[PDB]
């Protein structure tokens, strides 16, 4: 599924993501924005380590999710990454909020860094009703 902005804002704030760990609910859209277009069944394959990103929020096999095939990795949202390619977002936003309970927070995220972290990110609920 591919989400609209709006839609998507109101999906993230039914599911508790707004204010999470001090993390704004714009912070989430501009991250889902940038990882994969608001994309639920987007996949990176990392050909230097053997892990593969899955998901609207690209969440890494090597410590977040089980694929079977990621050389050493381990499964912290104890989910396959299968659930991480869902329509419906639940999980993929239970194993986010699990990535942000560890100490690097929303930084986590290389890509939220690049394009979210200390911008202007009002524009991405703006209108939503959020």
């Amino acid at each position: 599924k591919v989400f609209e902005r709006c839609e998507l804002a109101r999906t993230l704030k039914r599911l508790g993501m707004d204010g999470y760990r001090g993390i704004s609910l714009a912070n989430w859209m501009c991250l889902a924005k940038w990882e994969s277009g608001y994309n639920t069944r987007a996949t990176n394959y990392n050909a230097g380590d053997r892990s593969t990103d899955y998901g609207i929020f690209q969440i890494n096999s090597r410590y977040w999710c089980n694929d079977g095939k990621t050389p050493g990795a381990v499964n912290a949202c104890h989910l396959s990454c299968s659930a991480l390619l869902q329509d419906n977002i639940a999980d993929a936003v239970a194993c986010s909020k699990r990535v942000v309970r560890d100490p690097q927070g929303i930084r986590a995220w290389v890509a939220w860094r690049n394009r979210c972290q200390n911008r202007d990110v009002r524009q991405y609920v703006q209108g939503c009703g959020v």
